[PDB]
């Protein structure tokens, strides 16, 4: 069974977060409506020395702000974070940074959705500001993609 959890979560009921969609991998604003953990065993404490309960243990149940029709969806803790808020300007970007940026996999020249990405190239020539990144970081990432929206790269918020 699922038990409601009030301590381990980094995000509380009613708080807004960014949540990573389970189908497309992009980040969308959402409201936390419930935080749960798996039920402890009958003869085990909620937290033990062998297995200290951890924030990564919780499941967040969220409702997307712009997709209410999707209903309440369950999120792994790695798929919820504080809303993005700070751009990393062009001059501060570098290879190896992991950022949230805007990319359209189907039409890469055009505006898309917001994905985690690892910068793979960063160079300014007389002709262009070249930014490439491995986009949709995780399984089946899109490697070494040319990024259009080089002035709209966000820092990822971390606890």
């Amino acid at each position: 069974d699922m038990w409601d959890e009030t301590e381990l979560g980094l995000y509380k009921v009613n708080e807004y977060v960014d949540a990573r969609d389970t189908n497309m991998g992009a980040w969308f604003e959402a409201q936390v409506v419930r935080v749960t953990r798996k039920a402890p065993s009958r003869d085990e404490p909620c937290s033990s020395t062998s297995r200290p309960a951890l924030e990564e243990d919780v499941i967040y149940h969220v409702k997307y702000d712009d997709y209410p029709e999707n209903g309440v969806v369950q999120m792994n803790s790695r798929d919820v974070r504080a809303r993005a808020r700070t751009i990393i300007k062009w001059q501060d970007l570098e290879v190896g940074q992991v950022v949230m940026l805007n990319y359209n996999p189907d039409n890469p020249k055009e505006r898309g959705f917001w994905y985690d990405a690892e910068i793979s190239r960063k160079r300014e020539t007389r002709t262009a500001r070249e930014l490439y990144a491995n986009v949709v970081l995780g399984d089946d990432s899109l490697n070494d993609c040319r990024i259009i929206f080089v002035d709209e790269v966000f820092k990822i918020e971390r606890p």
